[PDB]
């Protein structure tokens, strides 16, 4: 369960971080570490500019860890040693789930040092606990003097840019106070900026050190008392020259300096004795809170209990994916992957009685993702905002683990789709607001003075942590939680969503996955989900320009630079919803079927001239963010075409399944009728033609008319329809898309293409100022792995998919030595204006590397298609836990963004991960694990009756010798298998004999066969079964 | 005339800088130093974001001088020593008017090290010359292997904020080329910003090392070949493990790294012998200029002549305040004060026949004035802008030293007074503009192809250095100065003045002093 590395000083460098989870009632902090020195670089609370230790990028962190990091000095009879400073001395490193412990065994000096790092859980003050222990291993008593601490503490109120630019002048505002009491307080004298709230800096950083007995120690805040004239912090000259006792009696600087924090004790150690110190470095907002926290003595039992609680927090958070296989590395990697997915997406929880809340979510950032600006909320019920794509992908399989979630995700991510098919980038954190009459009615058991403040605070929008903090600050320490629960329950959900920066062309495709994942658990709720009128529509902020005005002529030719008109800029604070009566009526509500029809219609009629790809007219590329110049070259993508085909097929199936009446708005109905007329007119011309222009002009005119009509406002009038006309129109659209895909396959070659880039040679200038193209000249693009990955989702026969797999294996995308799948072929022969991707060395970042996200997507598509043997063969070799830790240069339990391929010019870096962890492959691995342990469709519906069955597919190299395998089903019920041999148990080559169920009340049940239907299935889906025993091919042989 | 400090490592810290004057026909650079390590922190050309060595404030300069500064390693029979690393060993420091020399006398290893820093004067390429000498003081012949260089070179095109914030990601654009020729070229593969002029980064940083005989040496650009797994740059583990000869034969990284520049030689020193190295670290705008500069061999006589010229430049600039009193410290302080006043205000000179020009002026900034954003012009006739109060005060007694100035200062600083009594803060650098008919009349002794370009450039506003550079680039190497003198003489003075930020209430009082001094 723990990863151990020996002599990490001489190994390859890597960067990691603590999860930083403090529980429901704790204050989280962020801490990053590297495998050098004492393995701590920088940490702090909230975002940057509030860091106790100065933040550094990965290179500077590697270079300056041994000087600005934690320092420990020892003196044994006049000689000064420094642990974790020399790589020749043996040292070890352990990486826990939510902790970090290192040690060194110095046989020369005969002393052992051990350091433990963990975050303080479940306390009103966020801090970093640090435990240091020194053991005497010699044969004679020794006289030991110890000094341990941090050489540089950034005072509160100093911004990062100030520290890194104007540091010499910034020392005028620095000071340290409260030294006699043993609790130094680091803060600025006055506000650095020249604005109001002067002398209002009340928060500060504090450090406290105590031994087992609980008494605090006098700190040292002047670095000149330890290093003297040595300003490089390399030699403790002052410590060597003078005894420790003399140093504590000398006057220290307290102003106009960069303060430090060192604690020292004097002791004589008998053979076998030990000395232990405990430290707390944190940040508060006022001295009163700090004094109240230390109102009770802290001792060793408190710290060990806190450490056990911190470990148990993670061990219980990651208890829903517990498994048992042949190799423990597999289940350890599963738990780590689930933890990372929870950390990036957000752990679901049930708040109050009808609210769903997500905790631990954050804007991620680390020593390698230095371009991001991470931020965390330092209060109870920690949460944070994020992008659309990442949150949408991370919550794909959230329903399976938490059945009580229901359809919250589907509504949340379908209410963010605007009327023009685009969506805002930002998804801000949840907030709640309370009305007036309900607030005055609920508060009837409180004093008037408290009631006024409570009703004034509750009316304004707030977060649960802020509400709890206000409750505490108002009621003292003897309140009751029932009032808080009632206030949360009666509060009203507040809409969310921020426009962000721009419009992409791939954020809309990650919703059919949510729909299918939900339907795989509740097959009988399909009609209710489809015909539920609850979804709203997000209000558009910027409307895209017309195609004629989107073209700008330059010296290199005609380009597409202008994409949005600034004259129609909206305000990002007025309204976040769409109302009827052109913005003066009630909130508009649409059913899910209407949303699907609108998305299909809008994503249609956006095809390029040749009718193969989909134009990226939003000014941003698709999934591949490195090619940020493609939209300027009339770019198009085939992945969107494949996704559109799949969505249209699903919509056709849904329409043909449940007949009825479907209602759509007037503009959408007119758009559908016009598109149907255009298709009926030009279907014959589409079949036999190379370059299409009239069809493109007609569809673009219709789309522009609809978009301009619906942008300024939409009336509430609704037009009734049927299912047959919609089915026919969607069938025509699907036929057109299929013909376009066939044409693209014919043109491209043996492998389905992914991108296209057109060039218009001749254009006509219009009288109004627009530019009208006359013809398009398509140009080929290098192969991408995303193409086949998207194509495998389409419903084609097994032979074509097998041939495509063979072609991909034989092609250049398959790395030879590493036996992994790259992202793309050589880009050195394409245009130089593609973007930042052309400026990168091959085999590094997003250029001919091994991107784990796409590789895992391809493996998942192989598994879903039915190529079980090929999937097993490739997963045995391409999986992270099966890699060699020496070559990988990192713990095999952690993911990475990419792995350097053979194309990397430097041979020694070939086969090493980078960019830490928290990639997009976590959800892919979770889905692969679920579909490999339980099958595609555990629940089926027939004649309105539930059916439960298992179709697992486990490779031979995962079954233990005793032939027992266990996994967590619905995160509550444990399923134990019993395999009777060592072979691949692919579906069709085995038959289930019998199953045994164990109810939570002690009653048993035995169902012969493999199919269970009825109340037993209902209980299984409701989490009323504790354990199951499934036998395959009867008992197990030798 | 020189200040000598003994054991500067144990003394109180202070920050200083070289004057950075390259003469009339030189390219000035900026260099700051502290009294720690080898006494060089950061240097570069022009303003920030074009620094060969990363710029640091005073505190970071003190803290990181011994790691990112110049490093020298010695090996005497299997044992590696590092000069200027231990304060117990006796060392000395000398501060010249326009130079800096340090030395160390290690009686244990029996070797002496001397390092000399000065700016290259009067050349088309601005660079920092560095001379390193090692002398054997033992009684027996020794086998010495030397390595000397800079461990971190910022490639051209990397901004300061990028280096200090997104350094880990910025390593994707870094590369080093032209290693076989012995002239490494550090520049980015493509422009960092997402704007036009892609693949237009042509300038770069270069380093060249040669001995007395004049032959260049093969550089080392991969720091992993010297420090191996030690990323703190504190121990040369790779140097200790393997001989110098083996290192030069190993393949080196050239992309996706932070390049360095180390030069190594192998020699056997007889008692009393010595070994000397010469280095040049600078910045150019294109490879053609760098190749043309090295078209002729450089040797020891060239470097010593350049050093003498650099010293004589300052000694002649500060020759107008020479005095003789009881204490030499008084006259030395007088000369230093005059040099500082000239550096901040601007040395008057007579340009052409009726123009008055000020050189060496700059927007000052140093390791302690880190809030300022200093800037210098990297061309002939260097000049810079400044504030109103500082320039007005510095030119108070300018008439006494230069009688030919006359009443230029009075008119210049009284024409900046507005009708409401306030004045703009900024005083921009001088510029000249030429009309049409005069330009066409003057240019009658030149080919038409050159005439068109010259008359197109001269009409627009320009600076004398830009005019000289254009003259050179048009005429090759065989032009005449009479045409330049006539063009400058017939050019028209262009007004100057920038509003700045706001209105003070004390900038108007420093004019009666000018009137009384005149
Ligand atoms: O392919 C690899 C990855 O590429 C990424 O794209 C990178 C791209 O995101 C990056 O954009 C840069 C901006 O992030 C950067 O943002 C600036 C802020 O940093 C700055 O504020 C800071 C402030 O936070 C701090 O406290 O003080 C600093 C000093 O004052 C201050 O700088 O504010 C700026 C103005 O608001 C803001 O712009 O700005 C850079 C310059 O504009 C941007 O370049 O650029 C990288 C290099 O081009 C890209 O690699 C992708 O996002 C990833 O997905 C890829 O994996
Ligand atoms: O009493 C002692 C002395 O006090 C001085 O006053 C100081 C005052 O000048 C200073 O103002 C600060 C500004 O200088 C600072 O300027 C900012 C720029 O630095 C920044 O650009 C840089 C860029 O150059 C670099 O390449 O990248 C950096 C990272 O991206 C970027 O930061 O741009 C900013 C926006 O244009 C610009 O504002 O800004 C600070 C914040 O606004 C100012 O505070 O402040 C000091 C502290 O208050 C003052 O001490 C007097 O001038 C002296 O006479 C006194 O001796």
């Amino acid at each position: 369960e723990t990863f151990v590395m020996d002599d990490y000083g001489k190994k390859s460098t890597f960067a990691s971080f603590l999860p930083g989870i403090a529980g429901i009632r704790g204050i989280p902090i962020w801490c990053y570490y590297v495998n050098r020195g004492q393995c701590v670089v920088s940490f702090g609370v909230d975002n940057k500019d509030h860091a106790i230790m100065e933040f550094y990028p990965a290179h500077q962190a590697y270079q300056n860890v041994k000087t600005t990091g934690f320092r420990t000095f020892l003196k044994k009879n006049g000689t000064v040693f420094e642990p974790f400073s020399d790589e020749n001395i043996t040292h070890r490193m352990q990486i826990h789930m939510n902790g970090l412990a290192i040690e060194e065994q110095n046989r020369s000096s005969g002393m052992d040092t051990k350091v433990v790092y963990y975050t303080l859980p479940g306390e009103n003050v966020g801090a970093l606990v640090r435990v240091v222990s020194v053991t005497n291993q010699s044969g004679e008593p020794i006289e030991l003097e110890l000094i341990d601490g941090m050489p540089a503490v950034i005072p509160y109120g100093v911004s990062m840019d100030s520290m890194k630019n104007m540091g010499q002048t910034a020392k005028a505002w620095m000071q340290v106070e409260d030294l006699s009491e043993g609790l130094p307080y680091y803060r600025v004298r006055a506000s650095m900026d020249d604005t109001a709230a002067v002398r209002r800096i009340d928060g500060g950083n504090f450090s406290a050190c105590c031994e087992a007995d609980g008494r605090r120690l006098q700190p040292i805040v002047d670095p000149s008392l330890i290093f003297s004239y040595d300003l490089s912090l390399k030699r403790p000259v002052g410590f060597e020259e003078r005894p420790l006792k003399e140093l504590l009696l000398e006057e220290q600087m307290t102003q106009n300096l960069l303060p430090c924090s060192f604690y020292g004790i004097t002791r004589t150690l008998a053979p076998g004795g030990s000395v232990t110190l405990y430290e707390l470095i944190g940040q508060v907002e006022n001295k009163q809170l700090l004094k109240e926290y230390f109102a009770e003595k802290k001792d060793a039992a408190y710290f060990e209990a806190k450490k056990r609680e911190a470990d148990e927090l993670a061990e219980a958070l990651t208890d829903g994916i517990r498994t048992r296989t042949a190799s423990a590395a597999f289940d350890a990697y599963c738990r780590y992957t689930y933890m990372d997915n929870v950390l990036r997406g957000g752990y679901p929880m049930q708040l109050g009685n009808n609210k769903i809340f997500y905790v631990y979510s954050r804007k991620h950032g680390d020593l390698e993702r230095d371009y991001n600006y991470f931020s965390m909320l330092p209060e109870f019920y920690s949460q944070g905002n994020g992008n659309f794509r990442d949150v949408n992908q991370n919550r794909r399989c959230d329903t399976f683990f938490a059945p009580f979630v229901g359809r919250k995700n589907i509504q949340e991510f379908y209410s963010l789709i605007q009327l023009d098919g685009y969506n805002p980038l930002g998804v801000e954190k949840l907030t709640y607001r309370l009305s007036k009459e309900r607030a005055k009615k609920l508060l009837t058991d409180v004093k008037e003075e408290q009631r006024s403040a409570l009703i004034d605070f509750a009316t304004k929008p707030f977060t649960p942590g802020a509400l709890c903090r206000k409750f505490g600050e108002v009621f003292g320490d003897t309140w009751d939680e029932t009032l808080f629960i009632r206030v949360i329950d009666f509060a009203e959900e507040m809409v969310n969503g921020s426009f962000g920066e721009g419009y992409w062309s791939d954020h809309w495709t990650y919703n059919l996955d949510l729909i299918l994942d939900y339907l795989s658990v509740f097959p009988e709720q399909e009609k209710e989900m489809l015909y539920e009128e609850v979804y709203t529509t997000f209000l558009s902020r910027i409307n895209v320009n017309r195609r004629f005005r989107r073209y700008v002529e330059t010296e290199n030719g005609l380009r597409q630079y202008r994409a949005l008109n600034e004259a129609s800029r909206r305000a990002d604070l007025g309204e976040k919803l769409v109302r009827t009566e052109y913005g003066s009526g009630d909130v508009l509500t649409m059913t899910l079927m209407e949303k699907l029809i609108l998305l299909g219609a809008v994503k249609f009629a956006t095809l390029d001239a040749y009718g193969m790809g989909i134009e990226m007219e939003g000014g941003k590329p698709g999934w591949y963010d490195a090619l940020n110049g493609m939209p300027g070259l009339f770019g198009s993508s085939m992945a969107e075409t494949y996704e559109l085909a799949r969505m249209l097929s699903y919509t056709i199936e849904a329409l043909k399944q449940y007949p009825g009446e479907v209602a759509l708005i007037e503009e959408l109905g007119c758009f559908l009728d016009e598109l149907n007329l255009i298709t009926r007119l030009e279907h014959d011309n589409i079949m036999r033609d190379e370059e299409l222009l009239s069809f493109w002009n007609r569809i673009n005119d219709a789309k522009e008319i609809y978009r301009d009509k619906t942008y300024q406002g939409v009336s509430g009038k609704k037009m009734v329809y049927h299912t047959e006309q919609l089915a026919a129109i969607l069938e025509g659209f699907l036929e057109i898309v299929t013909c376009g895909i066939k044409k693209a396959r014919r043109i491209s070659g043996e492998i389905c293409p992914t991108y296209f880039t057109y060039e218009v040679p001749e254009y006509e200038k219009l009288k109004d100022g627009g530019i009208r193209p006359l013809k398009f000249v398509p140009q080929n693009m290098p192969y991408f792995l995303e193409g086949p990955v998207r194509y495998l989702k389409l419903p084609v026969e097994q032979g074509e998919k097998r041939a495509l797999y063979e072609a991909v294996k034989e092609s250049d995308l398959y790395d030879g030595e590493l036996s992994m799948y790259k992202v793309n072929a050589s880009l050195a022969d394409s245009s130089f204006e593609l973007g930042r991707a052309r400026a990168f060395t091959p085999g590094w970042l997003e250029n001919e590397s091994i991107w784990l996200h796409m590789e895992y997507k391809y493996l998942l598509e192989l598994l879903r298609s039915g190529l079980y043997e090929e999937f097993f063969a490739d997963f045995k070799k391409a999986a992270i836990p099966f890699q060699n830790p020496e070559i990988y240069g990192r713990s095999i339990y952690e993911n990475s963004s990419f792995i350097a391929s053979s194309r990397n010019p430097n041979p020694s870096c070939r086969g090493r991960g980078f960019v830490a962890r928290l990639s997009g492959s976590t959800i892919e691995f979770i889905s692969m694990w679920k579909e490999m342990m339980f099958g595609a469709h555990p629940f089926r519906t027939e004649q309105e009756e539930l059916v439960f069955s298992l179709a697992p597919a486990i490779p031979a190299y995962l079954i233990p010798e005793d032939g027992r395998l266990s996994a967590a089903f619905m995160s509550k019920t444990t399923v134990c298998y019993e395999f009777g041999g060592h072979r691949d148990y692919v579906p069709g080559t085995y038959r289930i004999r019998h199953m045994v169920f164990f109810y939570e009340n002690g009653s048993q049940a035995t169902v012969e066969g493999e199919k269970v239907s009825g109340k037993l299935a209902e209980d299984i889906r409701a989490g009323r079964v504790r354990k199951m025993e499934v036998a395959v091919d009867l008992e197990h042989h030798h």
